[PDB]
């Protein structure tokens, strides 16, 4: 029935973040993702993830043992995709902030959190305007989410390309970024505010006539000095690149 360890099978599965790099080498571009059907096939490996499967299984155990500083870990960058993890204590918080001309896959690793996102009203009045005076923006999603979670997806314009999260529990967010932030092609981590401004409208026309109710207003501003964030080395199952 055996062979006593002689003939071995070999050429196993690849274990889950080589197989989710893989497949991101092949489904994202500079361009952002090659199709919805590739971004899908991301997305199918994300949704199976496991703490163990980047070395965080000893702090997935402290969300059962229920401003703060939130660690960073980069898994990899290059032109086409970025992979990165954020590990928030509990009340910690990611401020709002947006991703020009990107797409964002993400996946809540273990723990529970709030998220609350937005889009622009008018998405084709971006290069038109000044990010500087207070601008539309309508609410998308303002819920908690606690793992398991099915992984979520941002495009550049839809899906809540602004988002802002508050950690409950410690947790993880696991975040797949194509085409990678650059201030360079100007695409940069802006951050934003509510316009203190007094006499703006809650609802508007918009080129159609679909009416905008719930508007929130939004001033691009440096983020807030209480968010505290360190970058940290990756210490789980390595990548062959
Ligand atoms: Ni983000």
């Amino acid at each position: 029935h055996h062979s006593s360890g002689l003939v071995p099978r070999g050429s196993h599965m690849p274990y889950f973040i080589q197989r989710l790099f893989n497949t991101c080498k092949s489904s994202l571009s500079p361009n952002g993702p090659v199709s919805e059907e590739a971004l899908d096939k991301v997305r199918n490996v994300l949704e199976k993830i496991k703490p163990s499967d980047v070395g965080l299984e000893q702090e997935a155990q402290l969300v059962r043992n229920w401003l703060p500083a939130i660690k960073y870990l980069q898994l990899h960058e290059c032109d086409s995709f970025s992979i990165g993890i954020f590990c928030m204590p509990p009340g910690s918080i990611i401020p709002l902030h947006n991703h020009p001309g990107m797409t964002v896959l993400s996946k809540l690793v273990y723990g529970s959190m709030h998220v609350k996102s937005y889009d622009w009203a008018e998405p084709d009045q971006s290069e038109l305007d000044d990010p500087l005076q207070a601008r539309p923006a309508k609410l998308v999603k303002d819920i908690d989410m606690t793992s398991p979670s099915p992984a979520t997806t941002l495009y550049p314009t839809t899906g809540g390309n602004i988002h802002c999260f508050k950690a409950i529990t410690h947790c993880a967010i696991f975040d797949i970024l194509s085409p990678p932030y650059s201030s360079t092609h100007g695409r940069h981590c802006n951050y934003f505010r509510k316009s203190p401004m007094l006499d703006l409208p809650g609802e508007i026309e918009v080129m159609n006539g679909e009416v905008i109710s719930n508007v929130t207003w939004l001033e691009e501003y440096q983020p807030p000095d209480n968010f505290v964030i360190w970058r940290v080395p990756y210490r789980g199952p390595v990548i062959r690149k």
